[PDB]
């Protein structure tokens, strides 16, 4: 509405690119103090209390942006296990789960589907659906996402 908080998502994002990082994104959080979380990585291989202490450079260039008392809040994460899913090897290390997902090949009034995942081999995942055993080819997949078990 009146605030450029998008503005300052660039100005976060553009040295962090130039700092050689892939993963660089925000969450705002509406407070009486407003707080930000980052969410951050790279293809090199960095810890995430290295990413900390670029994160604290982060906190640097916020504290002068906006310097008005204590206005400002900042916390620092990772990707986690709350991801969507797409690459061959992780569809493997989540055999025993269900899944809901969309497809590629197909326009929209398209199904959203949901099933249990047995066994990946090569492009073609093993899968039950509906209580039928079905398959998938894993680059037909357009999205997907992990269900937790009833309990």
């Amino acid at each position: 509405m009146s605030t450029l908080e998008q503005k300052l998502t660039e100005m976060i994002t553009a040295p962090v690119e130039a700092l050689g990082f892939e993963l660089v994104g925000i969450e705002f959080i509406r407070g009486r103090t407003s707080t930000l979380r980052i969410y951050i990585d790279s293809e090199d291989g960095i810890n995430v209390d290295d990413c900390a202490d670029v994160s604290h450079q982060v906190s640097a260039v916020l504290d002068v942006e906006d310097p008005i008392t204590v206005a400002y809040n900042l916390e620092v994460s990772s990707p986690g296990l709350d991801r969507p899913l797409f690459t061959a090897e992780h569809y493997a290390r989540f055999v025993g789960e269900e899944v809901t997902l969309v497809l590629r090949m197909a326009v929209q009034n398209r199904r959203k589907w949901q099933g249990v995942i047995k066994a990946v081999d090569g492009e073609m995942i093993t899968v039950t659906v509906e209580g039928k055993d079905e398959v998938f080819a894993l680059s037909n997949i357009q999205k997907a996402n992990l269900v937790p078990h009833f309990a």
